């Protein structure tokens, strides 16, 4: 369409899963709200788009076509109005940064305690499979009362999800160009349902502290609960990203903090320093990289491109966190950039509503990670590879120390 971009028509979606940076940094100096073939989207790579878009009052949330086959509706990332504003009162109450600070603690240290259990003495780990990614489902499964779901299994649920939700390849006719991705999405959903069904059951007689039984009662009429249906997609947003993306962030970081090792040594000595590690690897690779969306609901002119109403655009938060317009040397990890504003966590009326969360369960998880192995040192004779567009991290990270 555009025709100095035609170069985009032979970007791959299998070039931007394995590394989006390059394309990206075209994108970003080129034409920082472009239409990408292969996603068959707008697609917004610069921090001003990205802000503009996101807060803008001539857009609203939509789903991404991949993600919206994934949730259905009414996934809360992908609605407005009064529906949303019901989802956002649902989640928000465990989230409240006072709330938080009550119970944070002995939630995720023992069970941070209890997977370093498992191999702080054996001199080599993977810290992806056997740290990163347990500590942040078994947080949040306990937190939504999912306390009977094995690790194993949280993390499953989340990787097909992460490969149905981002399914977003189209061929020529602008038709999914891979609808069999959908499949085991749907498979997880079938799994996810025969387990949480009789646990909602359960919760609609006999609520209890868990999040999921607030979801279903908080703010009901007597004797009433929000309808299963109206919540099983944000129960999948929350399966999805909400268990993934801490996991993905810390073990960032680690990879971050071990390529600047003087970085990494500071840290360990004083780990008061871990939320500012935590902030730069967040920046430096962006859990959420570019999964979410908005869509104009009124004709607009952003980076020079006029679109009309009814028009979606693609938020590639990960982009725009390297955006040189704001930063030097982007790709470079460093733990003492200036705490600039970043947009890891979205931005607008959809940001983010775990943040502070998150950022407690990466706190503490490398907290303990540290201190139980201070002498923590990368295996230099394995690659670290990272993979994913719509939501990116290492796919494993493997670490040595002496025993
Ligand atoms: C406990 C729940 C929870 C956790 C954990 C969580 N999120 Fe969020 N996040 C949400 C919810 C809910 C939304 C949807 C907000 C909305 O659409 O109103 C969201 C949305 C987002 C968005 C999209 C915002 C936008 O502008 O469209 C980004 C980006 C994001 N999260 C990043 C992260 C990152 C990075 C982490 C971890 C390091 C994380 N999330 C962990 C609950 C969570
Ligand atoms: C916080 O969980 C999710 C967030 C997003 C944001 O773009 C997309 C899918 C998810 O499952």
């Amino acid at each position: 369409e555009r025709p100095d971009l035609a170069w985009l028509d032979e970007v791959t979606m299998t070039q931007l899963e394995r590394n989006p940076y390059e394309v990206y940094e075209r994108l970003r100096a080129e034409a920082p709200l472009a239409f990408v073939p292969v996603l068959g989207s707008y697609v917004a790579s610069t921090a001003e788009v990205c802000r503009e878009v996101a807060t803008s009052p001539d857009f609203e949330a939509v789903i991404t076509p991949a993600g919206g086959r994934t949730f259905g509706h009414p996934a809360i990332i992908g609605v407005n109005g009064d529906i949303h504003a019901d989802l956002r009162s649902m989640v928000e109450p465990a989230l409240q940064p006072a709330e938080v600070d009550r119970w944070i603690d002995d939630l995720v240290r023992p069970i941070a305690r209890r997977y370093l259990e498992r191999f702080e003495n054996d001199g080599h780990a993977e810290l992806v499979a056997q740290y990163c990614e347990p500590v942040s489902v078994r947080s949040l499964g306990d937190l939504l009362g999912l306390q009977e779901v094995d690790s194993d299994k949280l993390r499953e649920w989340f990787a097909k999800l992460n490969r149905s939700a981002t399914n977003a390849a189209v061929d020529e006719n602008g038709e999914f160009a891979n609808p069999e991705g959908f499949a085991e999405g749907d498979q997880a959903k079938a799994e996810i349902r025969a387990v949480v069904d009789p646990l909602i059951d359960k919760w609609i007689e006999h609520p209890d502290d868990s999040a999921i039984s607030h979801w279903l009662h908080d703010g009901m009429p007597p004797g009433q609960t929000r309808d299963r249906e109206y919540i099983y997609p944000t129960i999948y947003v929350y399966l999805l990203g909400a268990m993934q993306e801490p996991g993905h962030g810390m073990a960032s970081t680690l990879v971050g903090l071990f390529s600047r090792p003087e970085q990494l040594e500071e840290v360990v000595d004083d780990p008061t320093l871990i939320p500012r590690a935590i902030a730069e690897g967040l920046r430096w690779t962006s859990p959420i990289w570019s999964a979410s969306a908005r869509i104009s609901t009124k004709p607009v002119t952003i980076a020079g491109v006029d679109l009309p109403a009814g028009t979606p655009v693609m938020l590639s938060y990960g982009s725009a966190n390297h955006d040189t317009g704001k930063y030097e040397a982007p790709s470079q990890y460093d733990l003492h950039r200036p705490p600039l504003p970043h947009l890891a966590f979205g931005a607008g009326n959809h940001a983010c509503a775990g943040i502070y969360f998150a950022n407690h369960v990466m706190r503490i998880a490398l907290e303990e990670l540290f201190e139980a192995i201070p002498n923590l040192e990368r295996d230099t004779r394995e690659g670290v590879e990272f993979w994913g567009w719509g939501f990116r991290g290492p796919t494993s990270l493997h670490v040595t120390w002496e025993v």
